[PDB]
């Protein structure tokens, strides 16, 4: 059973257990507060549990938004965001996804990202190409007019500066899956200078952007580095290229 | 035949023959320039071309994005947008719909709005009430500590103010469909004062929205009143309650 066979299973299973919850704002209570502050809706937990029901038997560490960490001493740890974008999901906004990330000794091994309503498996092995349902995806070739980013800026962020250079603005309110929309050349880039995105949100899509050509810098335009934890919020800047990144970095 | 049945029929046909196309930015390409200006792309013309098949035997007036406007000197006028949010559609962003607005002597009569990705019919008869797939829909009870608005601003639009007063930005690139979201209680609002939206984007939802209880309006809040042609761009502010309208108006 390969790592994707693992992930893919989990995601499909999760798919069926929780789709009748999409929009159903009346069907979901909160079951508790998680490490990062965020509230765990029952839809959230339920998804993470199916994940836990598979990775439980194996000897591996776990990182997972709701539940937090579960160190098992292995040179293998998985990072799952059981639902990337609980909001959109409960408010019937069709921008959610499942995030599965595997790390051998804190190093990129294989990232799974499943966007439920498209049936789109975004996955990629460390050094082996980033794909889309098989099809070979890669970031987009920059265009100094046709830029199309999605942002989550800070107060100090000059907005008019940005918006004048950007050709199209989108903001789908799920940063992981938005990364993958960079992964395939849809989006030119997507940042978040308002430290919110935790490890568990960007893990699986970290690995895929890498294997697709994205840059994935931090605030000061430096090679983003992070720790495997369901805590600590950080500044990420996934991008299309230098030039793009260039553009971003300054406006901040 | 009941309009609603005719609206649904066309929709299904459209989805039958272009959902395959979804995301495949390769297979498509520009085909003409629309009267409004815009570039017509094959999926668009394929979609429209299927509409007119059904709506030309009816000998009704017809008005749509690509072709423009066919005058049959009837009391009845169909207004069509074969794909709302082309861009996203041809670029894997799962946010796009079919807009079927039927007018009785330049006066709202019926409205269909179809979210292909979600199997969601947004329909409304004048004086009947806004429906989603059966369930009855209304906007959402305002709450300043929880606004969720989408928007497309120009120059004189204080972005400082907006993001600071609101609690969640969600820009989606499909105004027509966004209207149905500001009509089912997903967003508190969505305005477009970067005059790009046209009759064919709003029309069918202008209905649905109203009966759902929203307060559509123009620049200076004086109720939205539009002609029925494929050109003539026009500001607009589909709002939750008056507070929203206020706020949108304040910032403006
Ligand atoms: O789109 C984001 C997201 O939904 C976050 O959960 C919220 O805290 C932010 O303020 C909003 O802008
Ligand atoms: O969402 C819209 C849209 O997709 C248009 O194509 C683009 O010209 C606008 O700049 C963008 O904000
Ligand atoms: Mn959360
Ligand atoms: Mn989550
Ligand atoms: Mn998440
Ligand atoms: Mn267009
Ligand atoms: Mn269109
Ligand atoms: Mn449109």
């Amino acid at each position: 059973m390969k790592w994707d066979e693992i992930g893919k299973n989990i995601a499909k299973e999760i798919e069926k257990e929780i789709l009748p919850y999409f929009g159903r704002k009346d069907k979901s209570y909160v079951v508790g507060t998680s490490p990062s502050g965020d509230e765990t809706e029952i839809f959230d937990k339920i998804s993470e549990d199916i994940a836990l029901k598979y990775l439980k038997s194996l000897n591996v560490n776990i990182v997972s938004e709701e539940l937090g960490v579960i160190d098992n001493s292995s040179e293998w740890t998985v990072v799952i965001d059981p639902i990337d974008g609980s909001f959109n999901f409960i408010n019937g906004i069709p921008f959610f996804a499942f995030c599965f990330g595997v790390f051998k000794n804190n190093e990129p091994y294989y990232g799974l990202t499943y966007e439920f309503l498209t049936k789109s498996f975004y996955e990629a092995y460390k050094g082996k190409g980033a794909y889309l349902n098989g099809r070979k995806i890669k970031v987009k070739d920059f265009n100094p007019n046709n830029i199309v980013i999605s942002y989550y800026p800070s107060k100090k962020i000059d907005l008019e500066k940005l918006r004048n250079k950007v050709k199209r603005v989108r903001i789908f309110g799920a940063f992981g899956l938005e990364m993958c929309y960079v992964a395939k050349g849809t989006l030119d880039a997507v940042f978040d200078v308002r430290p919110k995105v935790r490890a568990v949100d960007i893990a699986s899509s970290y690995i895929i952007c890498k294997e697709a050509g994205a840059l994935i810098t931090d605030e000061n335009g430096d090679e983003l580095k992070f720790d495997l934890n369901a805590t600590d919020r950080l500044n990420i800047i996934v991008a299309n290229s230098k030039e793009m990144l260039d553009i971003i970095l300054d406006l901040l």
